[PDB]
């Protein structure tokens, strides 16, 4: 048990350089306010955004393995304070310890990621048709990366973004959800931290401006997008942010990364298995209180299969520990806030009014009337209805039946939104079918894993309204550059004159 | 010589069935009207769209090296109507018969490269961090695949997105420039022979609707560009359009290939070989009249240089035959129309406006009056004023002096496009600078070959203005397709009840 002020004095973070009276920082937990910060304004972030550039022009020639050297510093000083973020992680996002824990651990394993790809950042080099002409294709730092990140995941998101576009030479503007402005303070001293070491050790080498953090409203998120310095936009959250975003990105002509909504599925064929889908289901619906992206929000289960697995999941359900995430036996911590929990409660109302049986999904009292945690919901469904559509970013997770395994890839496929997907079977023939083209169309696409399996070495991200961009794995890392064709003429031979007079 | 109907004949076009009082298809060479069209209305325009989606439902499970074999035969078919085609393109895009023959054989050649990557469409097998699970990348077909092309290339646009597309699984929906609608029936027409005797050896393959192509104007291109069932749409054209057609993918999160203007320079180093960059600029400077999207517009020229340099160069311009594309010893066609015309003359004022001493430029007389020569124009510039920021689609050549490389490398990248450049020195620190994170900023970046010097193996596309989108070589064929993250859990391995009741 650590309060507020040590986790801030670990983090060596002096509140009286951010404090103000601007922005209010909030614990989901209790609804109490941790701080009251200052903001940004359009200015300050104008400001920031040059400076960025700047640093981005010295960053782009210092050589990719001694950018790396800084990321990997970085991820150690993570480590060393991956207990109080982690904590801070807690109380601003109000996910569970292990989940806060588990959260700066993926910051630190994209850290030694990155380290790797410093040392690799492939193009290549290919046949040329012409003669005495060599030609290859490079990558280069295309600039700075503006960062614009959700509340959910207040620090790994920007981790995934931040470390590879460090390594691949860029500079990095953030802007973090206003509604977690505390964790994203706590990792920008702790990158302040990483350049002092780093600065020892490699007098000169990195600029100071290389990572700026921007906080604040709308007003500097769109200062951000709008910037004509800035030629790639990572931005995850709602389709909706998404959109407005694409938008301005697309009247400047410059690159998105859009990370937007999902709405993931899992069909669950005869032949699965039962222990495993149980177990696999209950934690993917209800972990983070229904608030990750890739959160399993519909079950697709085979007749067959009903009357022996729903018991079972609302068992599960029922012995679920909804309370103050700090406790020790918290599986299921609170909403973000009012808004969500309004949202959840009107999509239960719609879920009955189109024939809906809910189970779960009332509020659970823990003293504070602005602090709101929920039973998580599981609704029999006689169909995919319109609010089995709708992203609700709560634990609401809707059960359709299916008899045909050709119809449950259509309900599987007929959501607007694309990011990840499971099926659950021991027949390599449905396994198959579901990854292959005709199959799940998202761009996450599992096997007996739930639809939070995913990791660092993959490609993170979706397709249809989830946006196309992909994080993290395999080649994300070109997002962050450009790529060069280069052709190299090193003959001596003249081309034809065709008539035309060249002599001299 | 072959006349208009000879070409039609061979190539079985019979007109009757595209005839019509809408659509005017008119010949640069003489302004004559080649034939007058019909066009699909909005509503054809969807019911052309609708089929080419049922045809991907088929298409895309049919296994891509079969797909390859009816690009491999469309192959062989351009091969058999190389020549007429090629007249064809002649007629309509008004360039000379080699480049007319030469832009066909750029289709043939993209489809023996396509007929290569059937066989491949590579992701990734991955190391999981997860004990028996196994974790890969693959790739599977998106859509129907969109295509916007220009007049001025009015066949191997399509050809390097439908070769592609095709061979990854894609139907196919072709809107070409109402400039150029003669060329698209011709390889419309020449794509279903393909299918024709694909059919004799694929029986029940290959869907009929594969191909589709909309003829008209800004209502059917708008269909295009906002139909829900298109996932990707490549544009090629100018800026004002790529940023018009962003702006609507963007509002429905769809993807776009978007390869715009061009305003390509070259740098002439204090070591260059004269005799040789003589011979570059003038043919990358005049080649198709200016109408090329790599056409060398800006000369950045060492001091040292430009009393040897600039008079070959002048020399080798006034030797230059303009005349009728049909001629042999015509280098220079004519412009495509009008508007081209005047934007020339306009630019050209311009610039005598902003201190420029313009060579050249002069229109030349053919006998018509809606028919539009000019003699190329080279023109000696005190800086790289408003004038030459914008792309003039004409032969106009500015030519600026340089002291000092990084000077030179800075007005290089102060033009607001990105496509081809060039450096143009025997000096390697130069060439290797110019090719570095420092140097060029464009997507083609050449040492010793000029600003058209590409090639079917490398990406395709420029940076900045010019949009982002790569076409033909590399890894360019992704963005015909969808990636997906698949991990397989074959462990039988329960996790971890945390405390919640999963027994029976
Ligand atoms: N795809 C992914 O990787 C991923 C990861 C995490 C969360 N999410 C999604 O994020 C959502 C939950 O996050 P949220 O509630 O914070 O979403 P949100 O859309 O409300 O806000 C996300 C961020 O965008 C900013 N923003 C909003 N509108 C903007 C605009 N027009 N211009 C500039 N900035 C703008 C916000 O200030 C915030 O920083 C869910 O839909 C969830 O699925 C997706
Ligand atoms: N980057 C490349 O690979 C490449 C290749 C060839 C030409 N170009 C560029 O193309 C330009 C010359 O071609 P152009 O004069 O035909 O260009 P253009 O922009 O006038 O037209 C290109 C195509 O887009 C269509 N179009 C225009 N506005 C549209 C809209 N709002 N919605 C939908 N469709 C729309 C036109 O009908 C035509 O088919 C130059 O700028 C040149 O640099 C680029």
């Amino acid at each position: 048990h650590m309060q507020f002020n040590d986790i801030l004095a670990a983090l060596d973070i002096d509140l009286a350089q951010w404090k103000g009276n601007a922005l209010t920082a909030r614990s989901p937990l209790d609804g109490a306010t941790l701080a009251t910060l200052a903001v940004d304004t359009p200015a300050d972030a104008e400001r920031k955004i040059d400076a960025a550039h700047d640093a981005f022009l010295k960053w782009r020639t210092v050589p990719a393995p001694v950018r790396g050297e800084l990321v990997r510093v970085f991820g150690n000083v993570l480590r060393e304070h991956k207990a109080e973020l982690g904590r801070l992680v807690t109380l601003e996002a109000g996910k569970i310890t292990s989940e806060g824990l588990g959260e700066v651990q993926e910051m630190i394993d994209i850290c030694d990621f990155a380290v790797g790809l410093s040392r690799q950042l492939y193009g290549l080099t290919i046949a040329s048709e012409r003669p005495g002409h060599r030609m290859m294709e490079t990558w280069h730092p295309i600039g700075v990366c503006g960062v614009i990140s959700a509340f959910n995941f207040p620090v790994a998101v920007w981790a995934w973004n931040a470390a590879l576009a460090f390594v691949c030479g860029d500079s990095v503007v953030w802007k973090p959800s206003e509604k977690t402005p505390l964790t994203a303070i706590a990792c920008h001293v702790l990158l302040q931290k990483a350049l002092r070491e780093f600065e020892k050790t490699h007098p000169g080498v990195a600029p100071a401006e290389l990572g700026q953090l921007v906080l604040g409203m709308r007003d500097v998120g769109e200062v951000l997008t709008a910037s004509k310095k800035v030629p790639v936009v990572s931005a995850t959250g709602s389709v909706r942010m998404g959109q407005e975003v694409a938008k301005v990105l697309s009247q400047r002509l410059a690159r998105g990364i859009l990370e937007l909504g999902g709405n993931n599925g899992m069909i669950v064929a005869p032949s699965a298995d039962l222990d495993l889908v149980v177990r696999a289901v209950t934690f993917a619906a209800v972990g983070t209180a229904g608030q990750r992206c890739t959160t399993l929000r519909r079950l697709i289960v085979h007749r067959s299969l009903v009357e022996q697995l729903l018991p079972r999941i609302e068992k599960a359900y029922a012995s679920v520990k909804v309370g103050n995430p700090l406790e020790e036996g918290t599986l299921v911590g609170p909403l973000v806030d009012r808004a969500s929990f309004d949202a959840m409660q009107k999509a239960l109302a719609d879920a009955r009014e189109q024939g809906g049986e809910v189970k779960g999904g009332e509020r659970v009292d823990v003293g504070h009337a602005d602090a709101y945690y929920v039973r998580p919901a599981i609704v029999r469904m006689p169909k995919q209805s319109a609010v089995v559509e709708r992203e609700t970013f709560a634990p609401i997770l809707y059960v359709m039946v299916y008899d045909n395994f050709d119809d449950a890839i259509d309900v599987h496929n007929a959501v607007p939104q694309g990011l990840s997907s499971a099926i659950f079977t021991n027949d390599m023939r449905e396994a198959e079918q579901f990854m292959s083209a005709a199959g799940s169309d998202c761009g996450i696409v599992n096997v007996n894993i739930g639809t939070s399996g995913a990791e660092i070495g993959g490609a993170f991200g979706g397709e249809k309204e989830t946006g196309g961009g992909r994080e993290s794995g395999s080649d994300a890392w070109k997002a962050y550059m450009r790529r060069a064709t280069n052709t190299i003429n090193y003959s001596r031979q003249l081309p034809l004159a065709q008539g035309v007079k060249f002599d001299v």
